[PDB]
């Protein structure tokens, strides 16, 4: 039911392995911010699947073989050819990550008062577009809203919703769509080919442009492989290609889903967009053939992505997941449905139902999962939503989650175990679960840099 | 129960995934003859423990500090700072591999006509041995020779064996004492503290040498902190220092427990001894400051060394054996018992009981095993043994450290359980070619 | 006169060395510029010494040991005690490269309207400064603007300039000084530590800030090292920790003397800043744990840092610079003087003093340097430009470090010569191709 | 005249950098024996060209793929692969290094009371030879025994020796003919292709056998492209090859021209005898699959055994040396002449012609040449000779050198002037040069753990 590793080990990482009255002594010194934590004191680090991917051996051999140069770059030629055959698409410009191709999309295809719309957004993603001029609508179909409707492809965009926009605000002022793959802020769920294609109907109608965020397009093409229906048959590649059929372009963040630790990109089609695409990059990023990243890094990027379409490399990385999430599920401990792609996040306003939201307890239970396992995670709830500094309250949302992200070809199943058994043992005795206060609070991004102190 | 790995995997090595009808078609090519499988069409290799190990970060980064030279290299110096202090010897010589030492240690210490006793052999131990004039004799306990029997430290060596053989051939006829750790033609097996202290008390009042065969010695040492009694609180390092007090000198294969693919020394602290290593080593091997490593391969061995004193690293090592065994054990496959250290057994008498000892079971199980799984062992029966008929026809899965997890033992397991579960079909070979010599490396095979 | 490389060849990367009539159907097909070349087909390839330096075995040793955790990794953790202890700013925020830094610099000490004022300028600096509202005003002294004039501390900021300044435009409307070491649109010159001290005197009389662009800041320590008197016994780091006492911050880019092929980051002192710069950085680069940069480049990094401090490296890549200038002087070749720490400029104008600017002489005569040698250099003349008349139009030779030989410059220098001897051959070129900015790295050209 | 390198630097290695009177001190505590020096307080380290090679990027790319598996590695085949297209034989047995195969050849194609002939001799080679019951016979023309005679292919052997030999003994007590290239004895001499067409003229038509010692094989093909008429247009590969199609086997040490820093094999095409060579390797080296390498030395040898034939490369190594032999005796500096393929030698005895033999002049000289200029040469006079431990006395060789042996690919032509420039400055005070006396003399082999003082 679960498949074993398609690879083997070819070289380990040194871990502490401090026990834990250590890890409290640890804990205590963060400030029971797991933000805080050095990584040297953490056993399993599941703080976010970006840039934490193990590479292979032949991605190791060609960081051997960077060609440095500033201009023609034979490892630039080499990620060229590989997106432009693997995705599809004319042009591409490498950037040191997603974000940095964010920001040139923005600059480049929103002019001041236009809107983007697209399934959810994500903090940078949004900030670029904002920044930029830009007004962004949620146009991601109602049920991506329900933490707990068990569905597939839950962060397929409403035609309606788009129909609509369309309609009320014209055409004109709409500068692209953005739908990212797969959908971060609904859990990491995926998006349908069939939804993809609409949406590409609708909008060449209208002359309006579409752009993917594909930063985890792999892992949304073994989705539509493996639970969309005419899909059975066809490779990874064959759906990757596909999918990106529909799009006159996109930013990818190789960090994820290109197994790699620094390195991401900019596709597009459109020659004189690109003109301009080389023209921006070399204040920000740098020079159109490195673009912020070193030879090496585009040449273990190039081999990643290629390593990325092997069906039973990404079948491993989601039921790795699927098998955490189906772990704690099986023994009562609520989660987020369904399980999404690159993460299971848990559910700490029913995990701790004791503690109000002002007491912080997605933040309390991940300070408990790390003293108790020695395991990283994030919160993403009260304290992650920061505050409105005009009102000066926090900010309240609907999901307190602590977000368990797994990086990719790092751990085993047995490290999941050691995940799932200390915080199934942590539900049994949940009670015990103490709030936390503020002691120090940052002006700004408090996530990062706040300390706390039990009640 | 079993723990996770204490470690992250830093980076991954490719795999072929091949389907059954094309490792099939693999083994069929192949002769029926895991040796003559390719790598690159073997999916889990447990052929052998033997420089198949996965380095750490700390090691790779240690390779990129080649320093070269052919003397004073930094890297010689680290090594031997490192041996002398976790095995406490006064000299060390560096060498290729085990086998390098082997044949050091054999043309200083033996003279023609005179005898080796030890627990059990290997083979190029005892051949280096037979080639400079001795006779092996073994003197391990007779329990090391039942493959079922459950019983601690099965590789301590019987006393009265070695006092009758002191007295039936004199103390000055015996060259030294050969004392493995672990002892690998057993399956792995531990010796325990008090058998090296007491093999150390019966040889010193003969003066009578004793060198280790220390190549397994750290798995050795956590199966002393985990079943001997007064052990309990010593750490890794301590208890393997205090094993090799116990001993005049040792030959180490690094590419078992040092977490290294190539490389091993020779250590020893008599000095004129070590003054006519030195002039040996450079005609078989290389200069005394390298013999015959690379500088980059000298530090690796240094940090990986140091890294196998790691509690949690060699507990995780043994316990994952262990998993296979009991996961096995549990389905009621037979293996040879206790489980080793370093590999799981297979029991092809028990497995193939309906094919004789001239049909090759354990090298048809083997065959067998590949096809299903696409896992390679090892024949250990009668082929390897070339002294037709051995006591013990098994079949190894040897587990290289830090290379499989938990659930490429369950890919094994799960498949050889389906595969006993119609050993009938199980069938035998056809013996086709055999070299003169070490014949289970050449041999090509037939279905019946 | 002139020392050997400190260091050994630890690995080479292999070239193609093709031969003239390749290369001249190289050139062709690049459209004779040599932004358009491809890497594998250049001997020597002096486009540029950012990012292009060849790393150390101790560096390499460190991108093995990548901490690549998204926060705490031990790896910032080396770079940001590495800064805090060589340059003496308390605060670090790693970027991908320098501009990375400069564009965090000029949104957060930049107001809408305000001038920044520096020693001259570069591309990416001067655009994030235009970007924010800002207006450039180049205080350098004016001797800065003559290729041929051979004096000391080329990069000197004129105090009369900047004391003007203050005076007609006010201290308010002063966003902060940008002082670059060295000067690299005056061909890499130097600025001297009294002419640092000169300048914080001032600006703090004002409450002026003052920022370094600290990309080259230890090629400049080598020259106060060189030839300021009151510094020939004190150190490299010394001298680089006193450069930057005299300033609130600095912007680097790691690619540059840092010794590595990706990297930079941002250092200030005030606690508010860095509080505004952590929350942009993510938003452009990264975390401000890491910044763009992975956990094994942070590391590299640190390490190159520390490496450039030593004197018999710098001093080895400064007169290794000198060496190829030296040579090409006394041949007559003309080139802008004096030599600077990281490039040798040849004066195109003198050059090529038949052809007008409008025929591209700098253009033309790096196509040519390419077809007779394999030889890439950069056009630093009316094409950079985009402002279509600039005082210097010459072709850079930009040395990376620790990537090339003597034997190598002579190569560059042999085939330079020899083309000098026959500077009529040398014509313009045909336009063709300018894209609406940056129209050095697009266009394409033909003979006449 | 002389050609700059053919590659670029991809990283380097660190040095010390220390002083004149802190390698004075250095070399005090040595006990005036470079042997003894720790490799960390060596700017030049010229002590041998074995081992110490530089890798190129391809070759680290390949030690990132190693196939360590015990049997059937991917490395092993394409080393194979790489042997028997470049070289042309039949089998291959990867070694530890060349004195490795060395012991398997002389274990299988010697019986007691046989001899074995070939142009001069080799440590560890006479050894495996003598230790088999073997007599060996120095059968190279007389002229490579003259050590200023400025000739070319100095390490050809006599055929009127080995013609006198075959009638004196007959061809049935030759075991085999150890044809060497080139001849590290004469200096690293190299042997024509029209002498090895000559040795296998003879041989055939006994029956005997012909083994090359080719661990500077390559070195000997430029020689011959480049002083041996009708061979001009030939590439290296091609001489290569042509060499070894005189030959029926060869023992290879890579640590030389392989450009790598471990490794050897051993090459035959004698089917009985390669099944031979595969059982005697599992007890000496290992399984015939890795021969005492880990798979990633295979792969750094194949792939650099492949950068060794090109002409580039091999031209600028012959031409470093050359040019350090050159500046040497363009300044009066005295040098065993021609100067050979891998090193330049001193000749300390009119060098040091105010001391006498036994008072160690080519020790002393290399003493003096590490305090000036942080460069580590061998002795290779009186110390390295040794006693004849019956007599008790030295043994006194003709030549009383310091070799100066270049590794490939690691220093430039301003370490040669360094060289050079510390060597000629002491060369016009020589008789400042002071004799040394010993103070601890080992056993056996003292050239390594000797000290002296001066007199
Ligand atoms: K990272
Ligand atoms: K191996
Ligand atoms: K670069
Ligand atoms: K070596």
């Amino acid at each position: 039911n679960y498949p074993a590793e398609p690879f083997r080990i070819k070289s380990v990482e040194t871990v502490s392995m401090i026990p834990r009255d250590e890890r409290l002594k640890k804990m205590q010194e963060a400030g029971y911010n797991t933000f805080l934590l050095n990584s040297k004191d953490i056993y399993i680090d599941l703080l976010t699947d970006s840039g934490t991917n193990a590479m292979s051996d032949k991605q190791w051999a060609g960081m051997m073989m960077g060609d440095e140069a500033y201009a023609g770059s034979e490892n630039f030629y080499h990620l060229e050819r590989t997106v432009q055959e693997l995705f599809g698409f004319k042009h591409i410009v490498p950037t040191h990550q997603g974000r940095g191709a964010e920001n040139l999309l923005s600059q480049l295809a929103i002019k001041p008062g236009q809107y983007v719309a697209g399934n959810m957004y994500f903090t940078t993603t949004r900030y670029h577009q904002e920044k930029n001029g830009a007004v962004f609508v949620d146009i991601v179909r109602d049920e991506a809203h329900d933490a707990g409707l068990n569905i597939a492809f839950k962060g397929d965009i409403d035609l309606k919703k788009l129909q609509k926009l369309i309609d009320e605000k014209g055409a004109e002022n709409i500068a692209y769509i953005c739908l990212a793959v797969t959908v971060n802020l609904a859990g990491g769920q995926p998006v349908s080919m069939a939804n993809m294609r609409a949406v590409r109907e609708l909008t060449a109608a209208h002359g309006i442009k579409v752009f993917y965020d594909a930063t985890r397009c792999v892992e949304n093409a073994y989705f539509i492989k493996e639970q969309e229906q005419g899909f059975e048959n066809k490779s990874i590649a064959e759906i990757v290609h596909e999918m990106f059929s529909y799009a006159d372009g996109c930013t990818m963040s190789g960090k994820k889903d290109c197994l790699v630790n620094i390195g991401g990109f900019l596709c597009m089609n459109d020659d004189e967009m690109f003109s301009s695409a080389k023209e921006l990059v070399v204040v920000y990023e740098g020079m159109p053939s490195y673009g912020g990243l070193a030879g090496r890094d585009m040449e273990a990027m190039a081999i990643g992505l290629r390593e990325a379409m092997q069906y039973e490399y990404i079948e491993h990385r989601v039921k790795q997941v699927r098998y955490l999430g189906d772990k704690l599920k099986a023994a009562g401990v609520p989660i987020v449905e369904p399980v999404g792609g690159h993460a299971v996040f848990l559910d700490a306003r029913r995990f701790c139902e004791h503690l109000t939201q002002d007491e912080f307890p997605a933040q309390s239970l991940a300070a408990s999962i790390y003293v108790e396992t020695g395991v990283r995670s994030m919160e993403r709830g009260i304290i992650s939503a920061g505050r409105n500094n005009v009102t000066g309250e926090h900010h309240r949302p609907k999901l307190e989650t602590v977000r368990l992200t797994i990086p990719r070809r790092v751990y085993t199943y047995a490290h999941m175990d050691v995940v799932a058994d200390g915080i199934i043992k942590l539900y049994q005795h949940k009670e015990d679960i103490r709030g936390l206060k503020f002691i120090y609070e940052p002006k700004q991004l408090r996530a990062f840099t706040a300390r706390f102190d039990y009640i």
